[PDB]
């Protein structure tokens, strides 16, 4: 249980990620 | 089995990233 | 209890990419 | 196993994003 | 012991990712 | 040892995603 639950923290993290690098992508299209 | 489910969302998560990755690609090449 | 400590050590270094792909974001806006 | 398989899951959505960031790189420059 | 090693040097490498992300920002600023 | 083998691939992989980021920064640059 303990690993799993930082490990799903781990996966909320690289969702973060994901929404800064569509950020990148607005950027530059405008 | 609990942690296995765990490590198969960060996958998924990750596949994610790739996606937004090829947005700004695409933004680049418009 | 250590391996989950690790993985949590991972989901803060995640959180840092994310942050240094927001500078891109507001480099390439400015 | 089952942890280990999921692993090596994680470990390919890894080199999915390295080979989009390529095609960034290869935008950028054309 | 061994796989909370491992870990940790999963964790190095995303902050590795995290400097080169800086490279792009300065390179975009310059 | 597997699950730490599994990791290890992991780290590999994230490793070539910061030198793909090496890249962009190279093209932003030229």
């Amino acid at each position: 249980g303990e690993v799993a639950q930082a490990v799903k923290e781990v996966a909320k993290a690289v969702k973060e990620v994901a929404w800064a690098v569509k950020e990148v992508a607005q950027a530059v299209k405008g």
